[PDB]
């Protein structure tokens, strides 16, 4: 039904993201999916053309409604920041500065509902201290200019969406950092993200902690009922549809049969390998609680390889397609 | 090819064994995978059959060279302990030490090699103590017959087999479970299962305990220095086909391609996660460490359905065609 526009930002100008943009919105299969809005330079995606061999035309615009969504011309909102001859594969502190101007294009527009989804190219965080702008990361500066303090991590397969509660952290630090705000948090940023995405009711499923969520007290040191339960009696009373905390491998079961549209993992593997096992295409990774949703892949600014047309573009691919499948509901 | 011979035992005359042994039996398909010879009652086997609806004749043997393995006729070593009369669904001392006689039958057959795998129908933890045999469960009174102290738990999927170090204990406590000469048996077990079912040299993948397997120490306490990597380099230094601790969730996406037959995995939710998410038929346990494989099922005595038809043996006959493809090989 409606196409959601998708805000694409460029990243650094010196890495491969202009290359991947390119070589991606090359697939009509984008354009079953989206609406591909590009937060850019218009000139490094015609040297990324040249370079890919592709046959894309760059259409300079200043305000995402000018936009065609035409095959074969991307709608680029150019920023003009990139010297015509800045070299790839090297830093560049202009080329960070840029790839900041293109994610706060991007948080202005989702925050003004002139995009449904942002999906990132990758950015060089030395490059973008370098550039004045010193985030811990890229997630971080997203969510810095969005005004949001904590964002959650999301995988996406078929009959699963996967939400975490904590990602990258030591197993023992994990279950101590897990408690009932956080869970709760979480579960509303899962909530929240499907409302938007038009499922109206998310029928959410919690794991546990310990195997069997405790087996009644008799695995572990209750950490079910200190850390997990007050949150999900709290949004049940709210009236979000929450179930758990299920014994985690139960609860994937009965995801992959269709019974929940979200399961909320406590930790990094009890989350990541179910997701995993199946096969599926790598590398792309969600991220919950922007104004909209957003996606990015994990291949980095890959100085080695960047202006040499090679970079693969499935994972971007992907991104945009998963991107899509989550962005706002108009 | 070689048809295994699987010794499958009756478990408890009180619980839904005899049943759901006749019914499996009359699956044509068993008999494409095994040979199947069943350890308990022949009486009982003829009463189940009754209650069941089905055809079978029982006959009635001393020794396995006796079995004929026709269809409609099962080969029972009948140890001729259960009375007639016996109620189904009640604890019964002389069922209980029944229970535990099959399998020391079982055992026997296993170390003489007149079995090349073990199938157990359930039994019953209070009726067995109250025939005399104390043990802590089904699997414990295995073990202790068998003269092992140690045995692991393994999940079987398509192109997954997973063997745990820890499984039913809390989070915290396995990881604390967890040692180097635990994770080396472990290996070995694995290891020495897959050779006897006509794997000359497994590829074993070994999981971290914390994500990424500690990125470099960047996640954890240094558990896998301290708890995996001296296990994992002795068993490389002895020549067995060992690699890791490797971030877990790369690692079931790897196995699941076909690049190892084992992942070890070391606690419960991290191996049983990805196993369930694929939604295949549910129940099956795996035994490793015996001198022949065990396999067996999760549902119980049911005394609330035994003697009365019902039973589904839908999970009995995974368990036996999971204990024909990891037959010792003649
Ligand atoms: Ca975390
Ligand atoms: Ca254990
Ligand atoms: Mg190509
Ligand atoms: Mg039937
Ligand atoms: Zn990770
Ligand atoms: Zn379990």
């Amino acid at each position: 039904n409606y196409l959601p526009v998708i805000g694409i930002t460029m990243g650094d100008a010196a890495g491969v993201g202009a290359e991947v943009v390119v070589k991606s919105l090359a697939h009509a299969s984008v354009y079953a999916q989206c609406r591909p809005l590009v937060i850019g330079d218009a000139k490094r995606l015609e040297r990324a053309n040249q370079i890919v061999g592709g046959e894309m035309k760059i259409r300079r615009i200043e305000d995402a409604s000018e936009a065609r969504y035409e095959q074969g011309t991307i709608d680029c909102i150019d920023l003009g920041l990139i010297p015509d001859d800045l070299p790839f594969g090297q830093l560049s502190a202009i080329a960070g500065d840029a790839a900041y101007q293109y994610i706060k294009r991007a948080v202005e527009l989702a925050q003004s509902g002139k995009i449904d989804a942002i999906c990132t190219a990758p950015l060089n965080k030395e490059a973008l201290h370098a550039g004045g702008h010193k985030y811990p990361g890229h997630t971080e500066m997203l969510a810095h200019l969005t005004g949001v303090d904590e964002v959650s991590m999301m995988l996406v397969a078929p009959q699963l969406r996967v939400i975490h509660v904590t990602t990258h952290i030591g197993i023992i630090d994990a279950i101590r950092k897990i408690e009932p705000g956080l869970v709760q948090r979480t579960i509303e940023r899962g909530n929240a993200t499907l409302v938007k995405a038009g499922i109206e009711r998310p029928r959410i499923g919690v794991c546990g902690i310990n195997p069997h969520a405790g087996e009644n007290g008799l695995f572990g040191y209750g950490e079910e009922e200190e850390k997990i339960i007050p949150a999900v009696t709290l949004l049940q009373e709210r009236g979000l549809d929450v179930t758990g905390p299920l014994p985690a491998d139960t609860l994937f079961f009965r995801a992959g049969r269709g019974d929940f549209d979200l399961v909320v993992a406590m930790y990094h593997d009890q989350g990541h390998g179910p997701v995993k096992v199946l096969g599926l295409e790598a590398g792309v990774n969600v991220t919950v609680g922007l104004e909209v949703i957003r996606t990015s892949v994990d291949h980095g600014t890959a100085f080695d390889i960047a202006g040499k047309g090679v970079v693969d573009e499935g994972s971007m691919l992907e991104a945009l397609r998963q991107g899509a499948e989550l962005a706002t509901r108009r």
